[PDB]
């Protein structure tokens, strides 16, 4: 891929910006979604080649797929039309049923199975993390705090999204896939709240602290309700077998909470059943 013939198309949200990669200068290149760095230091820069590293080593229907890289470096993607889930949820809820959650929410779960095998912690499990190809098709879109895991090890050690951590995430930094599945119950969570503002775990939990609590307060006041089996509440119309999914990636106990597996045969199951 060559620099100058990347034309800008428009700013996405580093920084990532759509691009139409024309080299024979005429329109039909394709548009393409490039990621690049704003401050980049030799430490930021270093792990946005293990970055690329990463999605390189992906071949899955719900990553976004890797095209190649750009030199001032550049990552070089397919684009995926529709967005962010956590935008495309509140755009579109109208035509978005529970059965339609449940079709996204077993994607992410094999998606993330996937992961696994390659021994991948992805760290940062949200709905704005995960694209929209089209109506039927989403995948995980963004790799930027995933880490490959210790060869002898189950776990890895590193401003953070803490209201989708693990409590062992908060208290030790520890991250493993036992960690994702911890996110993956936030994103479920999330989900069946389709973004209503008041009702993210910011705000729940936040409202479950006290909105008195501020800045480094918060951490330890989390760590603390987490301890105390303090959880997210189960959303409005969320069914009670989808709310206990949830409640179990929410376990304490690392090692009772379950595997990627399990959860998509579940999630397709309750869906089957709807
Ligand atoms: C408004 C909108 C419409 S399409 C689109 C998009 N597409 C995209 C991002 N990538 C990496 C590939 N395609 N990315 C983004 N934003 C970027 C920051 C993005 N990248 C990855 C991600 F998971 C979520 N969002 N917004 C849009």
């Amino acid at each position: 891929f060559e620099e100058r013939h990347l034309k800008f198309l428009q700013q996405l949200g580093g920084s990532v910006e759509m691009c139409r990669y024309d080299p024979l200068q005429d329109n039909t290149g394709e548009v393409v979604a490039v990621k690049k760095l704003q401050h980049s230091t030799e430490e930021h820069l270093r792990d946005f080649e293990r970055e690329i590293e990463i999605l390189k080593s992906l071949q899955h229907d719900n990553i976004v797929k890797y095209k190649g890289v750009c030199y001032n470096l550049k990552l070089i993607m397919e684009y995926l039309p529709y967005g962010s889930l956590r935008d495309y949820l509140q755009a579109h809820a109208e035509r978005i049923d529970h059965i339609k959650l449940l079709q996204y929410t077993s994607q992410i779960c094999k998606g993330m199975e996937y992961l696994g095998t390659k021994r991948y912690i992805h760290r940062d499990l949200a709905t704005r993390n995960i694209l929209v190809e089209n109506e039927n098709r989403v995948k995980i879109g963004d790799f930027g705090l995933t880490k490959v895991l210790p060869q002898d090890k189950e776990y890895y050690k590193v401003e953070s999204p803490i209201f989708w951590y693990a409590p062992e995430s908060l208290t030790e930094s520890k991250f493993s896939v036992a960690s994702d599945v911890w996110s993956f119950g936030v994103v479920l969570y999330e989900l069946f709240t389709y973004i209503e503002k008041s009702k993210s775990p910011p705000a729940e939990f936040m409202r479950m602290i006290g909105n008195d609590k501020q800045g480094q307060m918060i951490v330890f006041h989390l760590i603390e309700l987490l301890k105390n089996n303090g959880r997210l509440p189960r959303p409005d119309g969320c069914p009670d077998e989808i709310y206990m999914i949830m409640t179990e990636c929410w376990n304490n106990n690392v090692n009772q909470r379950p595997s990627f597996r399990d959860l998509a045969l579940r999630v397709d199951q309750i869906r089957d059943q709807m």
